[PDB]
């Protein structure tokens, strides 16, 4: 069973970078950690997606993985998809430098995101408190700057 | 559990293609079908490899898929690699049509793919009928020209 994956990131621009993934026990949290470079400084949206599907960039990645059908909410919320891992941070020089630890996506079983798509995006998740009706969905956090399909690790 | 999949292969040079596999049932055969370009005439080795990290390119998708530690064969062989699909054929504009059907690999359970790479290796595979040791382990295909990892498709 898998305890280790990781994605490389890419886009068409300037966005690019490694993510990995972690989770000694299959009863416990996955640690996600690694470098994005070339974001602009402030929060961008950080999902797994639906599909592991990469012929056409990053739209067919599809919507958030979401098995349970809920709402779009903060990794902190009850009700929110699997994907949705909340924000990460760029510093001044455009660096993500990730550090989360979430407890509903997994390697393995139901909520598993092996084969799926990590996208970082263009704006702030607003975490489905944004109040209209794309807030519900996405969070309102815009395009699609960089994506990978996350794959098993060594 | 998955019933179609997807890899988009990529590399330095301009082997490019997209695969699709289909698989209706969870014990039945996986069909494995699409196109890959920029090949030189010929045949070239075709290998699910064991990591779908693709952070130093091809070869840190480590050696072929191999759960059960057999011995290098081709996918109609006894004796193979879970990720031994043989090889494909590219005609004179450099184009494979890879169609094939295994029984071997699996997208769901412990011979599952999702999340692994497929590679096209710039050499034919030998089938592991090449009386040395480098062809009980990878057929003495050669050079990775282009991967991908295998993604969860719609
Ligand atoms: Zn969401
Ligand atoms: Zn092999």
């Amino acid at each position: 069973m898998a305890t280790k994956a990781v994605c490389v990131l890419k886009g068409d621009g300037p966005v690019q970078g490694i993510i990995n993934f972690e989770q000694k026990e299959s009863n416990g949290p996955v640690k996600v950690w690694g470098s994005i470079k070339g974001l602009t400084e402030g929060l961008h949206g950080f999902h797994v997606h639906e599909f592991g599907d990469n012929t056409a960039g990053c739209t067919s990645a599809g919507p958030h993985f979401n098995p349970l059908s809920r709402k779009h909410g903060g990794p902190k919320d009850e009700e929110r998809h699997v994907g949705d891992l909340g924000n990460v941070t760029a510093d001044k020089d455009g660096v993500a430098d990730v550090s989360i630890e979430d407890s509903v996506i997994s390697l393995s079983g139901d909520h598993c995101i092996i084969g799926r798509t990590l996208v970082v995006h263009e704006k702030a998740d607003d975490l489905g408190k944004g109040g209209n009706e794309e807030s519900t969905k996405t969070g309102n956090a815009g395009s699609r700057l960089a994506c990978g399909v996350i794959g098993i690790a060594q």
